[PDB]
C-alpha cells in the first residue's frame, strides 16, 4: 500500500526503457544505476530486482530480446496470468510498450 506501487505512473510507464542496461554497446546517457534515477529513485539499484519480479518479464523482451507490436501484445497476457503478477493499474501502461512509440511517432 505504502510501498506496493513504485512511485506512480510515471516510472511503470517508461521502465521498461530505464531498465535499458545492455542495449548494444552502452549509450553515455543511459546507466545501470542510472536507469532508477531515471524515474525510480526509490528503487535502490540493488533492491530493484524484487520490484521486477512482476516487471522483468518485459525487460529481457524488450531489451535482451527487442521485440515489436503485435508480439508483446500476447505476451502481457502472461504479465496477467503468472503467479500473481499485476495488476490492470500495471497492465495497463506495460502493454504500451509498442503503442507508446508506434502512434504519435511520424504520423502517416
Amino acid at each position: 500500500m505504502a510501498a506496493g506501487e513504485l512511485e506512480g505512473g510515471k516510472p511503470l510507464s517508461g521502465l521498461l526503457n530505464a531498465l535499458a542496461q545492455d542495449t548494444f554497446h552502452g549509450y553515455p546517457g543511459i546507466t545501470e544505476e542510472l536507469l532508477r534515477s531515471q524515474l525510480y529513485p526509490e528503487v535502490p539499484p540493488e533492491e530493484f530486482r524484487p520490484f521486477l519480479a512482476k516487471m522483468r518479464g518485459i525487460l529481457k523482451s524488450i531489451a535482451s530480446a527487442d521485440m515489436d507490436f503485435n508480439q508483446l501484445e500476447a505476451f502481457l497476457t502472461a504479465q496477467t496470468k503468472k503467479q500473481g503478477g499485476i495488476t490492470s493499474d500495471q497492465a495497463a501502461v506495460i502493454s504500451k510498450f509498442w503503442k507508446s512509440h508506434k502512434t504519435k511517432i511520424r504520423e502517416s
